[PDB]
């Protein structure tokens, strides 16, 4: 008790930064009927699949970060932190009615009848069968969500007044109704010469139907709190995007948990590292941001991006449920399809958490401080840190065990 | 009550972003004795001042943002937000003793005596007389605080091993004791030919003395919650640092409060806009970040930077108190000065609040969203938005009414 | 990162550090090797049963994480059944208290976070000419240690002075090489603290 | 400076180490303690080259 | 168990536990190779396996 | 309307048998076994157990 032996000064570092971001958008889309269709798909490496596309069941790409954030806001939040995690995403769907013509006219047709009581519903058979979307289909929905600029932010040499025009090369769906088409596709793998095949998915065992005419307003709302919302993380000393390692591995090495067994879900089956001979299998190494290209960041997914925490099992979590909504096709007397147009409003909300490891790292440059010493984030990439990391399949694949399909764009 | 007349959908924008930053540093400095000295200063525009410098009273530049944040952390926080405000700054001073030699040796002198009971204190006459620091003196303290890098972040062509060396071109005071010298200067303006002058400041009417030998540890702690901690704010549509206006003022104009009367504290007297004929007087216009240069940002002050809120009186607040500490000179038998060396430890803490006006502005580029429509921040600059704004005097001047001295680097 | 005291008045007990190692394993014998010189005589057969393992082949190679296949300079260790006949007499002398490369059968085979370094020192005072004010500090150090020895005599009645191995019911493991006579993964004498706060170790087996 | 309290030889002598290293099937450290006492920090009143 | 929930078979072939989850066995990349068999001699190896 | 798939099947089987065996004495015996891959083992067979 103050015997001249007690501490006089007691230091402590500054804290790490913890920022929380909240963004959101609202859109007005329109979707339409479509009869089911099938085909068989052949791919490289002798891949063969039986495909069934439901042109009347569309999927909202709520897995895409760009559905909540604009390209500008994405660029910023992608450079501001050491690591960025998605805390929660919400997507609400409002129905403004399902209309169709009173009389079909080859020329002057008009969708004036809103009292057809067309059946609409929320499909969710993506939890029992392999599903995916078309790459361009989703790309389209996002381009219409963001829309392309038309204002002359940069004055023309002759900044003269122009004529009014409704011809928006690509106006955002946040300003007006815009058509989108993203039919869900169900795959039935045929890896063997003689395969065991199931009966076509019974969509009626996975749907909640509502009356298209009376269901006016809030219809569905999906929430998702990702287990691994890691969009990115920096834990390397690489202070450039171009520089390669200079030093080779030494004899200094200490055993760490790892928690990566080299097992992957290669389409329909489980494969071990050594068997993936077509493309080079990724490996859980110390994470970096300088691996992803600008265009890759734009296609960021909210549930999993290939990054993991040091103490967790290095692997992909079960992908968030697909948000599929659609019609329940009514057919005419001649069995043809009774076409209808559905107007919906979508609200999107997202909460993220940014971290800046400034506690054990006082930077004297604009370079983001890495989560280096105390702990390290990891990502599925290659010993050559400049090689493209394990990317996320844009087709939003749902592989057996409900995990997100990913590509290994590094040819072996 | 649900008579088919109630709202079906109710939209709302995303929120603005509100981030809070917390940084801090610790330093080890050493200061020494100094007899008081005087001189008369002549400056352009026939300026004449009587100056008295107390070489034994040093000031901690806790007004400087770089005392809390490193150049790297400053760069980042200066580009990340629409506006950044200082919430609070804290500065603690610990004493490790006041030593001096047992016997003065012209050659092998040693500061081995810590039992001289040298008087030390916290001076605060900066609240009664004009005070300021030397530009290079403060610049020096900050360079030693930050220190310059010595690690070869970028490998030499011949990355060979070098010899150990204690010769750090400029090691940070955060790693070792470093000498600093920042004597406080008291000005006695002499604007007229025959001036009314006061007796030299009685420093003993503004000091709290402690026993240098027994005062070991925490001695002083200063806190400051700035009324206007505005480091910067963007409210213009200028999307570049180079572009000038293209459009001239029109006839469209609506009266706003303004709250700027064109009155300045020109040194010792109050002057109205029209009388400041040497340099062009600033004017409270809509704020920008693209006005300040990279080097200006580095010299950012925590209490006032020239930015203000739309609804407040456009002017500078009373500058935060100077943090001046020093010795109470003991003299030898021959009246010479008894030299002593004081070792102190400084802790600095700072809390800031960043804003990103994303509610009424969805950006599609990395350009920071401006606080444009709902309200606008303002700053003391010139109709020509590219002209250097009203800058903060590096000499940390305290003008009558206790306001920070500022420069109008735009020659008239 | 410092707690300062007054060198003149702080006379006596100043600091005390305690550490209860999670893996204080200095060594463990679980092999049937009854010699220090003998090599295996039998090669692996087709008899093999899957065990947990709990070793993923990941190491902290200095500043980064590396997988077994990338450590091409030196041969990466592997968690095999432990032995004492691997360590030399001089190695034993340099034994570390927190981790020596041995692990329990049911735990994740890896190094724990190394015990905190016990660093004490001065806060340099400088003379008027900025030179260093030299000082000499006299300290007294007390050290205490408690260990637990095991002798697996329950399922093994030895008729020689050879220590009974923890063979059947369970087996200890250590980071060494298929060639049981190769020097095991050694502990860096420089007492390195690698990212994630783990002890630096050497793989003295050239590849 | 750092006290090598990570080193077993800081607690046990080479002789005691030799024995405990041959006596068991396995040996585990349960706990290590290290106390530091200060007897003062001294220096010359006047620096003399000799 | 008969995984008939996510698989309506139109043949006598047993429905596989395919999508929601998958069972695993110690065998070889060549699915037709004999899997890891059980020693008929009923061996008890160290660790009692 | 709210659809849902059929369940998976879960069947429980219960079987059992009874036997009448006879066993006899036997002195202990030993040998050494050599196998491929240079395998060598000391064996002790208890003919009464």
């Amino acid at each position: 008790a103050n015997d001249g032996r007690q501490d006089i000064f007691s230091g402590a570092p500054q804290p790490n930064q913890h920022h929380t971001l909240v963004y959101g958008k609202s859109y007005h889309f329109t979707i339409t009927n479509g009869l089911p269709e099938f085909r068989h798909l052949a791919t490289t490496n002798s891949g063969y699949y039986a495909q069934q596309r439901f042109k009347h069941i569309h999927g909202i790409p709520w897995e895409r970060l760009l559905m909540y954030v604009s390209e500008g806001e994405l660029l910023r939040m992608f450079r501001d932190y050491t690591s960025l995690k998605v805390e929660e995403v919400v997507c609400e769907v409002y129905s403004l009615g399902v209309r169709l013509p009173f009389v079909t006219s080859a020329t002057t047709s008009s969708v004036a009848n809103a009292n057809a009581q067309y059946p609409i519903g929320c499909f969710h058979f993506d939890e029992a069968y392999e599903t995916n979307y078309g790459i361009n289909n989703v790309a389209d929905i996002i381009n219409k969500a963001l829309g392309t600029e038309w204002k002359n932010a940069t004055r023309p040499t002759a900044a003269v007044t122009t004529a009014w025009s409704e011809q928006f090369p690509n106006i955002s769906a946040s300003s007006t109704s815009r058509d989108i088409n993203n039919p869900v596709i169900v795959d039935y793998s045929l890896p063997y010469f003689e395969n065991n095949v199931p009966k076509d998915v019974g969509i009626y065992d996975y749907v909640d139907i509502k009356n298209g005419t009376t269901a006016y307003g809030k219809c569905w709302e999906k929430r998702f709190k990702p287990t691994n919302g890691l969009l990115y993380a920096e834990s390397t000393l690489k202070g450039n995007v171009v520089t390669p390692l200079a030093a080779q591995p030494t004899n200094i090495m200490t055993p760490i948990p790892g928690l990566e067994n080299g097992y992957f879900m290669s389409n329909d089956q489980i494969r071990e590292r050594r068997d993936l001979t077509t493309s080079v299998p990724p490996v859980a190494l110390t994470a970096t941001k300088l691996n992803q290209s600008a265009s890759n960041n734009l296609n960021a997914f909210v549930d999993y991006m290939g990054y993991n925490y040091f103490g967790e099992q290095k692997c992909a979590p079960q992908s968030m449920p697909k948000f599929m909504i659609g019609f329940v096709n009514i057919r005419n007397e001649d069995n043809s399809l009774l076409n209808a147009k559905w107007d919906i409003l979508i609200k999107t909300r997202i909460r993220l958490t940014g971290l800046q490891s400034t506690r054990e790292w006082v930077a004297r440059t604009d370079r983001i401080p890495p989560q280096y010493f105390t702990s390290q984030y990891t990502q599925f990439r290659y010993p050559n840190i400049n090689e493209t990391p394990l990317l996320r399949s844009l087709g939003t694949f749902k592989l057996p065990t409900k995990r997100p399909g990913m590509d290994s764009r590094i040819a072996a």
